[PDB]
C-alpha cells in the first residue's frame, strides 16, 4: 500500500482529468483522489 497525497488540490484536478491525462503525475501527488493506491 502507500496511497498518500500531500496537497489539497485535488478535487479540481479530479474534475480536470487529471485522473485520465496528467494522471502520470496524480499518480504520486495524490493517487487518493484519482485513485492511484
Amino acid at each position: 500500500y502507500g496511497c498518500l497525497d500531500r496537497i489539497f488540490v485535488c478535487t479540481s484536478w479530479a474534475r480536470k482529468g487529471f485522473c485520465d491525462v496528467r494522471q502520470r503525475l496524480m499518480k504520486r501527488l495524490c493517487p487518493r483522489s484519482c485513485d492511484f493506491c
